[PDB]
């Protein structure tokens, strides 16, 4: 049984309280969402281990969403950060403006998209995890990690110095490859991961400009105050 | 980085390695992909992932990659990463959306459990395969940590196959590109290779057996295990 107050009258996206360790995939889905104007709720999880919430996500996680499917017919759910990217392109960006207009930008997209979902996003994942969860200190593993997070910034970096590459899958605009990528490669997280992220300069310009869009400046400061309102728990009004 | 003499893009041309036990569950997804489809391709033995102009095709210096020419066929296009070469030969060639899902209903479902493999089973069985044989001193905390990681995947590909109905992973009908993803990890001869025990995952079990008996899925092991082993070791085959 679900909440009381979870009713799916738009796309509802599912966060937890905002803070500096909670937000780095959330944020992921709420950009695109704000890039694109689709009307969405907040659902704040007060605890993902919650039975109701692994019938929505089974990797008991967020972000996740439930949506109206475009027929009204069925509801829909979108589990993994780079699925509800995936899922809210497809549904609300007519244009294919950060999805792709034609199989050649598709190609490009869906490649440095992978790219994050399956080599940075994991490696960060896992750095985190013996870093600051496993009962037991690994360092050895910990450095592996750590040193294949500079790979991966060495194959942005190397992509970026490209000729006329100001994005990382089309020369000419942000899609959500850059959404996926950006939270795992800006200076406070290359900081956390105790790199200097100056070593890296097409890459931290290419983070900076990024972070001048509106879309991404307010989708910052709403998974910040997830949960800090006048509701701490639930359905935000 | 010049190209090899007998690189050139006709057609889709898919980046394999020789042929072993822990070379091909990569390269034989898109490979099941092209021959559940009929897609005409060539196949391209790459003998190092570390030349550079295999770099210039993929960044990341690991197989599979695709070189294509673009629909209008004026210019040339590249997939790599194994679920990119998956979601570029639907876009390119599954028109009908048999297996990447013919509207947001089904396309919602395959991504989560498409995206779900990348993310986790995938990149986790990698780090499994790495310390446990490619790293040059062994973690054995680390390799145990990753094998308990592989079960909990198990168990939530169980629960699905456990719904009612739920013949395959992301629609009910059909397998899809989630199924062709998810099948090489996930497979009797695989969790053999991880140390376990693959019967305590019946439903999986059972899937796995249902997806191997499609005859696109045994022409693509068939073929994997032998490109390298022909009359020409690397290079473009004939």
């Amino acid at each position: 049984e679900r909440p009381s107050d979870l009713v799916v009258n738009r796309l509802v996206l599912f966060v937890v309280k905002g803070t500096a360790t909670s937000t780095h995939n959330t944020v992921k889905p709420l950009i695109l969402l704000e890039e694109l104007g689709v009307p969405h709720d907040i659902y704040v999880v007060e605890k993902v281990s919650a039975p109701w919430f692994s019938e929505i996500n089974p990797h008991k996680m967020v972000p996740a969403i439930l949506d109206r499917s475009p027929d009204g017919r069925d509801t829909l759910r979108a589990w993994e950060s780079t699925s509800t990217l995936m899922y809210i392109a497809d549904a609300y960006d007519k244009d294919g403006t950060f999805g792709g207009r034609n199989v050649q930008e598709r190609s490009e997209i869906n490649n440095w998209l992978t790219l994050h979902t399956a080599a940075l996003g994991p490696t960060a994942k896992y750095w985190l995890y013996f870093y600051k969860l496993h009962p037991e200190k690994l360092p050895k593993t910990i450095e592996k990690l750590r040193s294949n997070i500079t790979v991966q910034y060495d194959i942005l970096e190397r992509r970026l110095n490209e000729p006329g590459q100001q994005y990382l899958a089309l020369k000419d605009r942000p899609t959500i490859a850059d959404i996926a990528t950006l939270p795992f490669a800006m200076k406070s997280t290359a900081e956390l991961f105790g790199l200097e992220f100056e070593k890296w300069p097409k890459l931290q310009e290419w983070s900076v400009r990024m972070g001048e869009r509106e879309a991404v400046k307010r989708a910052w400061q709403r998974v910040a105050g997830f949960g800090h309102g006048e509701k701490e728990y639930g359905m935000l009004e």
